[PDB]
């Protein structure tokens, strides 16, 4: 089902973000809970045996089950509809050795389910294979993501690669002014500060203070995008010794929903750092920690649904996310005569590390999720 599978998909991907985050420590990290959910669902089809059970358990749904793929493909068409003014461009690709004898009916079946095809390449032509892979991403992310560092691992022994790449760029329901954007010190998690550019805006924001069962307090602010189709939620720790990991490690779609129910509109002056960050992840370590170890093993991996004669296994599972946040009419050239604005009761300055979550409002899909430590 629709919002059902979107939630199983989002939750799984967040579970994947927790792993990437517990590894990144104090590095800025952008990730797409949706992306890794979309691709892993496709890979379910190329698996069999234990390698398949480990993934359907990790994700929480069999891709061949009634309404799973139909709901998933309906979702994709929704995100890529006409409202999306090139705000989010994505691409999911599975590259297998072309010389490999495939199972009778895998390609036809895969297409019917995803309306996409598994890519074939002759991995013996290393240079060609890598170019072909970094090129697919390019042409299919509207030229936003044209390279990968991980492809540098594709060699002769490679027979299978998984790739996922997303690009996201706002377009707020109410653009942050421009003349208001200014310099402001940001408190990095070590007492050190840096003069970073921040956007400012007074208006009626949807806010809520949030406490985790653990007792951590966060200022939660929802920031809508044009048409309320998307919303970027901001979870900024209360004091200063409050980590992001206290929230991100208990995060789910039901938690975002929770914020919405307790949310209220207060007239504040929001000061938000403008950030354009990029992260590339080697999904292997994080996927293994979620219980998916077999797929990465030379003798254990079981992809007999993609081909039954083979010593296969994913040689490279990765993701690349490019997130940008600005005024949306961002001249950005380092600042005329006047600047006016309506006054607000209080201000909410985001000058310390914080985490954000972008969601598809109609379905509550957790599209993007990050931890911004130093903009
Ligand atoms: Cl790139």
């Amino acid at each position: 089902p629709p919002s059902y599978v979107a939630h199983l998909a989002s939750d799984f991907g967040v579970r994947v973000f927790q792993q990437v985050a517990q590894a990144s420590k104090d590095r800025n990290v952008v990730f797409s809970p949706y992306g890794v959910a979309s691709v892993l669902a496709m890979l379910q089809l190329t698996t069999g045996g234990e390698t398949q059970q480990q993934i359907q358990a990790a994700m929480g749904f069999k891709i061949d089950d009634k309404g799973m793929a139909p709901a998933l493909r309906h979702l994709y068409k929704e995100l890529m509809g006409p409202w999306n003014k090139d705000e989010i461009s994505t691409t999911d690709a599975i590259f297998v050795q072309r010389d490999l004898k495939l199972v009778q009916g895998f390609m036809p079946h895969f297409f019917r389910l995803f309306r996409s095809t598994v890519k074939q390449v002759d991995f013996s032509e290393v240079e060609r294979a890598r170019f072909i892979i970094n090129d697919w991403v390019k042409t299919h992310t509207k030229g936003m993501i044209s390279h990968l560092l991980g492809t540098g691992a594709v060699q002769q022994l490679t027979r299978l690669v998984l790739v996922n790449a997303l690009y996201f760029n706002g377009q707020w329901k109410t653009p942050f002014p421009d003349s208001s954007t200014h310099r402001r010190l940001f408190h990095k998690s070590d007492g050190s500060t840096v003069s970073v550019p921040m956007m400012a805006q007074t208006n009626k924001f949807n806010y809520t203070e949030f406490t985790t069962p653990d007792g951590h307090y966060y200022d939660i602010l929802e920031l809508p995008y044009h048409g309320d189709t998307l919303s970027m939620f901001i979870a900024a720790p209360y004091e200063k010794e409050v980590p992001l990991s206290a929230l991100t490690n208990i995060l789910s779609a039901q938690l975002i929903s929770h914020w919405k129910g307790n949310m209220t509109r207060l007239p504040r002056l929001l000061v938000l750092p403008k950030f354009s960050l990029e992260t590339e992840v080697d999904l292997r370590k994080p996927l293994e920690n979620l219980g998916m170890t077999d797929m990465f093993r030379q003798f254990q991996a079981d992809f007999t649904s993609l081909s039954d004669q083979e010593p296969l296994h994913v040689a490279l599972a990765l993701q690349k996310v490019k997130i940008e946040v600005n005024e949306s009419g961002t001249v950005a050239s380092s600042s005329a005569v006047i600047v006016s604005a309506r006054m607000a009761p209080e201000e909410i300055i985001i000058d310390r590390p914080f985490l954000f979550v972008v969601r598809h409002n109609p379905t509550g899909t957790v599209l993007f999720m990050g931890q911004v430590m130093e903009p």
